[PDB]
């Protein structure tokens, strides 16, 4: 599958919604589509499917705040976030 498609389906799994999907801009936490708990299981969602950890401590809700912007971050840190073997 594409990664950003596959992105948006795991995103739209932990909001339950697939709205993400349908505008891949809409204000995840000013929609109140995330909160906290949804943050944390979105990131071991990520690292579960992916293999790429997002430490907790690396997320903010002002860049991680759309569908799009989520793709466009996973993205630029998939290489240096990958497990290593
Ligand atoms: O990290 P946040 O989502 O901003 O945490 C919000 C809090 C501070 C209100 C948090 O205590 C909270 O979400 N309480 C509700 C119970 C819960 O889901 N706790 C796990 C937070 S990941
Ligand atoms: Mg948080
Ligand atoms: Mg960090």
């Amino acid at each position: 599958m594409d990664f950003k498609q596959e992105v948006l389906d795991v995103l739209a799994e932990v909001c339950q919604d697939d709205i993400v999907k349908e505008n891949p801009d809409i204000e995840i936490f000013e929609e109140g589509l995330l909160d906290s708990f949804g943050t944390v299981e979105l990131l071991l969602a990520i690292e579960n499917r992916f293999d790429i950890l997002v430490p907790i401590t690396e997320f903010d809700r002002d860049v991680w705040n759309t569908p799009n912007n989520i793709v466009n971050q996973l993205s630029e840190l998939k290489r240096s976030h990958h497990h290593h073997h």
